[PDB]
């Protein structure tokens, strides 16, 4: 797993055309959203993560949480993003891990938002300038 | 080299604290900028690119140009971005290749902007939703 963490003034998106044949089923409220003063977590699920979806997820939960605490962010947004890696995971496994992370973050007490997996999306973001406002992390299972 | 191409309604940035001891020397006009209807090229210069800075640059020039033509973009923005890879190039080589690409793009007739290398930057962007508005490419020298 490769994650890009951006402390942002805001994030906003709108679902467009499907990017996959079997994308993530979404409700009407899911095709658009916005959060402010939020840690946006752009996530790229990799092939190696298929070795242990749960381990990778718990580790990602921990890392993202740790950074949210550092920048004092109460909001987190899970943004499916495949461009952080070329060694991508099977779509079904990517969705499962993205859900595990999303769910784990809410169980930790954060207000968490997310964008659907499998669709092209227009989106806007504003990255603060601070040293810790734009970080990347590599999380993998101990093989 | 790893590149993330985003067709955007606009890009805007403001230089903040130095992220390196010897960042890129910048003028007053260089610490902030904005472009609209622009292909933003987030670029991560890798260690392997040190084998042939020129070859990698020409290839990147070609790929970026080819996508700008596809989305019918007249503006291109070179955005130093190290999070697309973990195998990063020496800062001096990264700067040289980022300059070669920037210069090559202008020689092709595009209006090209860029952000300084080596500083933390607040930035805002709006990615269109179109299928070709968010692409990534891996460019490496034939070893």
């Amino acid at each position: 797993m490769r994650v890009l963490l951006i402390h942002s003034d805001y994030i906003e998106y709108e679902v467009k055309d499907k990017a996959l044949k079997n994308p993530e089923p979404i409700s009407e409220d899911m095709k658009r959203g916005r959060m402010e003063e939020v840690l946006v977590a752009f996530i790229s699920v990799e092939k190696v993560d298929e070795k242990n979806p749960e381990e990778v997820s718990l580790k990602a939960i921990e890392e993202i949480s740790k950074v949210a605490e550092q920048v004092k962010a109460e909001n987190v947004f899970v943004y499916p993003f495949a461009h952080l890696s070329s060694e991508l995971a099977k779509p079904s496994v990517a969705m499962d891990i993205l859900n595990r992370v999303y769910q784990g973050l809410k169980e930790r007490g954060f207000n968490v938002g997310k964008a659907p997996f499998g669709y092209y999306k227009a989106f806007k973001i504003s990255c603060k300038g601070h040293p810790l406002a734009e970080l990347s992390r590599t999380i993998v299972p101990e093989e």
